[PDB]
């Protein structure tokens, strides 16, 4: 079953085998990946988290975050720690209290502290609209049409090196899959599916690093919605996926009644599909029981490309037809060296006071702010533009922002901008030596937003910035409770921190 938009989520210690190896893990309702917390658009959710966590060995403070939804006057409600909040401390709650106006999609949640969601705070958050403009191209939509896409690794988070290359043991497809190594034939997860029927698939990266290639043997996939933005339809046979985005496809179940293999490939970690690895089952009511047979194709003659998406409103872009052409027009330096990152020479460091409480206690520009070097102020009411060239190691790079999507003007691997129809997301991969992939947006949603690559190691490692969006009317656009003004007494004083 789903929860929500009002309900508790309890966050606990357990042991879990999803690849046949039993490891401890943190998670969310007692499940990997997390229960499910949908709403319908417009909706308030109060999420009252309870941190249950004693196993220090994967921290027993916790955060989360709803990825995607852009609280909107809610910043205190974000939860990256130390940018939106301090850690909320174990025996104790806190209700995410939000509102959800003008957005309806497929979204997630995970832990914001550290590298913990690796550890398996991750779970999906759809937001429903009774009025959806792409409602009449399927017949199902429901807890059995979401996918998700994670990696799993046999070592816990807080013993991988920082800057380190880390690599995954398991790809578990809706929580199950086999390990890359030491091979067991241990149960891999069945999407059924009724021959003759369309099925919106909401397919959820909650990896913490490696991006997916995926498909589904026999069939195709017609692309209906991009990180919570509706498309155009777009029909491909491959999509390749990067942490933390999210794609709803039209899946036609108009193949003979059988079983087919569900195939995610990751870019690092064991390559191929030998024992079962990378693999699920596409399963039609009257299927034999039992694997399928089928072959990938030896190369994809229609894979995604960003470019070929478009939204399906008329979304535009904002600024002017050309680089530079914005009210303040960035250009970031994203660099590697040493086992850490930087973003205009400066690495990533969480502060001891966050970010938002800082604003609130009268600090009143950028340079007022800790971490020093690490928060840009955004004017108000402006449109901004960012150009992220790749090059930095460990690529390519997923960037997202919070508190925002934003117009992909130009996309990896094409050297050509669109300042007239490209799609709108919020993770973007960055691509490769020489690229420019470049994002715009207008600065209406006053706070404190993080700006991060999404591969969680190379977040630890420093690749971050923030954005402080003006500043001025952060404290009267985002009034606090009591509950949230409390949390950083309570941690500093469980952890006997001075400030
Ligand atoms: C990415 O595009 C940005 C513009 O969006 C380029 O920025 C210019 O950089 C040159 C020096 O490299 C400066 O003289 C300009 O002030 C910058 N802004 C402009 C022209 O609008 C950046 O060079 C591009 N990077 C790559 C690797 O192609
Ligand atoms: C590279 O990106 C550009 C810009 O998004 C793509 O160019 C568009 O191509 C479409 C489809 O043919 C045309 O309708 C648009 O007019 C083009 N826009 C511009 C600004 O040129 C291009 O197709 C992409 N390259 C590849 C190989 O997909
Ligand atoms: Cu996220
Ligand atoms: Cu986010
Ligand atoms: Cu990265
Ligand atoms: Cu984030
Ligand atoms: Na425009």
């Amino acid at each position: 079953a789903q929860i929500g938009p009002v309900t508790d989520l309890h966050i606990t210690n357990a042991n879990i085998s999803p690849d046949g190896f039993s490891r401890p893990a943190v998670l969310a309702g007692g499940t990997f990946p997390g229960p499910t917390i949908a709403g319908n658009t417009g909706d308030n959710f109060q999420i009252t988290v309870f941190n249950d966590l004693t196993d220090p060995s994967m921290l027993t403070d916790t955060s989360i975050h709803w990825h995607g939804l852009f609280q909107k006057g809610t910043n205190w409600a974000d939860g990256p720690a130390f940018v939106t909040q301090c850690p909320i401390i174990t025996g104790q709650s806190f209700d995410y209290n939000f509102n959800v106006p003008g957005q309806a999609g497929t979204f997630w949640y995970h832990s914001h502290l550290s590298t913990q969601y690796c550890d398996g705070l991750r779970g999906p958050f759809v937001v429903y609209d009774p009025n959806d403009p792409n409602a009449s191209l399927y017949d199902v939509d429901d807890d059995t049409t979401i996918i998700t896409l994670a990696d799993w690794y046999h070592t816990l988070a807080q013993q991988e090196p920082i800057g380190a290359a880390i690599t995954a043991d398991a790809t578990l497809i809706n929580g199950l899959g086999r390990s890359f190594t030491n091979t067991t034939a241990s149960p891999l997860s069945v999407i059924t599916v009724q021959s003759g029927k369309r099925y919106r698939m909401r397919l959820v990266s909650i990896s913490c690093d490696p991006n997916y290639l995926f498909s589904i043997d026999g069939h195709d996939m017609t692309i209906i919605e991009v990180d919570g933005v509706n498309s155009q339809q777009l029909t491909v046979d491959q999509i390749q996926i990067f942490a933390a985005q999210r794609y709803s496809f039209v899946l036609n179940a108009n193949q003979p009644v059988g079983n087919y293999w569900i195939r995610a490939q990751p870019n690092s970690g064991g390559q191929g599909f030998d024992g079962g690895i990378n693999s699920a089952i596409l399963r039609y009511e009257g299927a034999t029981v039992e694997d399928p047979t089928t072959t990938a194709p030896t190369t994809f003659s229609n894979p995604l490309v960003e470019t070929d998406l478009h939204p399906l409103a008329d979304l535009g872009v904002p600024g002017q037809p050309f680089r530079g052409g914005a009210d303040d027009p960035l250009v970031l330096n994203l660099a590697f060296a040493n086992g850490r990152f930087s973003i205009d020479g400066v690495s990533f460091v969480p502060p001891t006071v966050p970010v938002l409480l800082q604003i609130l206690s009268g600090a009143q520009n950028a340079q007022d702010l800790l971490p020093a070097g690490s928060v840009i102020s955004l004017p108000s009411n402006s449109v901004i533009e960012v150009a992220l060239p790749a090059g930095a190691a460990g690529g390519p790079h997923p960037f997202h922002l919070h508190g925002h999507n934003f117009a992909v003007v130009q996309s990896a691997n094409n050297a050509t901008p669109n300042y007239v129809n490209p799609i709108w997301r919020d993770t973007v991969s960055i691509g490769g030596t020489g690229d420019n992939v470049t994002i715009r947006f207008t600065t209406n949603n006053p706070g404190p937003w993080f700006l991060h690559c999404h591969i969680d190691w190379h977040l630890e490692a420093g690749f971050a910035i923030v954005f402080a969006e003006d500043i001025p009317d952060t404290a009267s656009a985002n009034p606090v409770p009591q509950a949230w003004s409390d949390l950083c007494p309570a941690y500093d004083q469980a952890h006997n921190i001075s400030t």
